[PDB]
């Protein structure tokens, strides 16, 4: 119905000047989602407990159902969590790790995940190995060091237990060869934890063909919902591992109340207090996306096509290059700044205050890179806007 | 300014018919809080990242400061958490437990806490003892079995490490002798984890004289803020125990990033994604309470006085009794129903649907009890309202 680009600006709820090149961090939802979001506040403020106890349940069961469809997965294999870090941790914590089990990560693994792994190792006797990845690299050359690491670990007599993988690197943002890495884990006997925080709502995803051991995603990053909102995919063949949430609560299951579906689903049903309304905007966001956006695929292809061109443009104006070896099969472009605390500081100051947009930077190799994010309301003009901005900002 | 009772109905945002005898579960906040809450949504929707990165910090530093004042505690000893269960767990998880350490709980300890303790014991070699408490009991008779348990445990050659205590029992709701129990832990060398989920905003609290080893509270239960909102008190003499949040994240601290106050405070500063707006309504709720409610004490005394009389009234109409041995020094009354799944079900059906109010019940000894909660907008009439309702509901 509405052609994408700036013609979609009227469907959303931002300052007309505000340029959102960073939608995934907090989210970006349409009018019909903020409306229905606000429609759920009233029903909470008009009858708190009847909303809570009766009117909340079924809409959540609906939202699960659509997400399970959007992943080509079974609704019984999908549960809702507060944020990604909770889900990944929830999986890690429930796994009984021996002293000979090895957890494999990469130099692209999210820092919070490394910390989570660092912490468990204090009271648990396992160990870890970090597959060195220094982008730009090729998709098969990553899988090369992976099976190189797994074969060494089996040669040392240890047991490659679990491998942490991500769809998109947080920053520097690329699409990792995660399908290939899931496969290598299948043949070797390694469990594949997939941190797909940037995944659903950005590019097509078929968990039925992928068959990932565990799949985490942040709906609030690309599914047009407010933060925090996530979901956890575990296939039935692995639902036995997860016996409790993090933190634990009433759905706990021991290895052997009256005021109160499979055991796995109730674990994530009887949990401490939660705001569920972001999850209850999944239907209205996925209806917007079928009726206004012309279906999921329509959205994905724009996000990929805006990201390709727009990123190459900004690269030129600055005089640098967009990280690449497709690792750019994503609505994200990570562009290098011509720059080899305060400065880094000041740069961001200008964005939020002066150019009411915002970008993320990172320390790499003799240069600082930035993360640009596409979305159906931006246009190639907007990315050329930021490009020229950044060049002057850079130089100043 | 406004006299309490139904004259305070105009300051809040509920259905005019709706009777809220259960405010603590979800919360009950005034107009000036929902307003300012909504004022923070716009600033998030107008400039997401500048709100997030600049405009969010100081108001949180303010909210901490008032809560630290309201507890007579230092602002450096107080951090914000998402809900209670997170905080209690966060404390439990960080404590290194030996195989000879004993965790002491009671038959009043929250079920989710028991589950949390059950779970850690699977991968950790400690053990536990449960002090049997069958209310109605006297305050000193609880402390009697407590030191009876601690002396036995030291007689068995084990080390009484930690003791889980609560200000208010979740249900059946009473005020436990927690001051006395904190003291007994001081002399014996036992750590006092206080689940004070029902505490702040309901009765005065001086952590400086109490000196609890760890103190958890749910602000959304009695401080006029929306759920979920909590806070964690740890005195400096124990801040060394807590090295990470649950789930872990960037503030982690090992026993030995660039896009980024004591170490304890940063742990709870660098955490995964969060909605902070309930915490940012602490100033506007505590201003309402000093200017409209006539100060904290004014609020407490009503809540205690409404709860005393109102509960005794409902007790009579039914023909039963309010649980008691002051254990009722709280704005909560737990009344026995003349009743010795579906029925229990149906009872609640009627409340939310028919009498658009809501109450909690529980299985006890030959009888089912209910939890009634006072608040500055209810009146003794409202509790006499529910009393007669309940009697007929009961009989039917
Ligand atoms: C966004 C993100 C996370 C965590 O998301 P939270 O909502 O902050 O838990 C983890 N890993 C990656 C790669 C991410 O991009
Ligand atoms: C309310 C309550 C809790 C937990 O509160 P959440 O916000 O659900 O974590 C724990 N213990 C007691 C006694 C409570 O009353």
């Amino acid at each position: 119905t509405t052609p994408f680009g700036k013609p979609m600006l009227k469907h959303f709820c931002m300052n007309p000047e505000y340029r959102n090149l960073n939608a995934a961090t907090c989210g970006s939802w349409p009018k019909t989602v903020r409306d229905q979001w606000r429609r759920y506040l009233d029903d909470l403020e008009a009858q708190p407990d009847y909303f809570s106890e009766v009117k909340q349940g079924p809409v959540i069961q609906e939202a699960r159902r659509e997400v399970a469809q959007l992943l080509h997965a079974r609704v019984s294999e999908c549960v809702f969590i507060s944020n990604a870090t909770t889900g990944i941790y929830t999986v890690l914590h429930n796994i009984p790790f021996d002293k000979d089990d090895v957890i494999i990560t990469f130099s692209t693994t999210y820092g919070a995940i490394d910390n989570a792994i660092a912490s468990m190792a204090e009271t648990q006797p396992f160990q870890t190995r970090k597959v060195t990845v220094d982008l730009p690299m090729r998709g098969e050359d990553i899988v090369a060091r992976f099976e190189g690491m797994v074969a060494q670990i089996k040669a040392e007599g240890l047991h490659p237990r679990l491998a942490v993988l991500e769809t998109i690197v947080s920053i520097p943002a690329i699409r990792m060869p995660f399908e290939s890495l899931v496969q290598a884990c299948q043949r070797e006997g390694v469990l594949s934890l997939v941190d797909g925080a940037h995944s659903i709502g950005q590019f097509s995803l078929n968990l039925e063909v992928l068959q990932p051991d565990f799949f985490i995603m942040d709906c609030h990053k690309w599914l047009f919902v407010p933060r925090p909102c996530a979901a956890l995919y575990v296939p039935e063949r692995n639902q036995h591992y997860i016996r409790s949430t993090i933190p634990p609560s009433f759905g706990f299951i021991p290895r052997d109340p009256l005021w109160s579906a499979t055991d796995f689903e109730t674990i994530f049903a009887n949990v401490a207090t939660q705001d569920n309304m972001p999850h209850m905007c999944i239907p209205t966001a996925l209806k917007f996306r079928r009726e206004v956006c012309g279906g999921e695929e329509a959205i994905y292809q724009y996000l990929r096509v805006l990201a390709k061109e727009g990123g190459d443009r900004v690269a030129a104006i600055l005089g640098t290059e967009v990280l690449d070896e497709e690792m750019r099969d994503c609505g994200i472009a990570t562009v290098r700044l011509p720059l080899a605390g305060p400065a880094v500081h000041y740069l961001s100051m200008t964005l939020a205050e002066t150019h009411k947009t915002w970008l993320y930077l990172i320390d790499h190799g003799g240069y600082i890179w930035v993360r640009l994010c596409a979305q159906i309301y931006l246009d190639t003009s907007d990315f050329e806007w930021i490009g020229n901005v950044l060049k002057e900002i850079c130089e100043t």
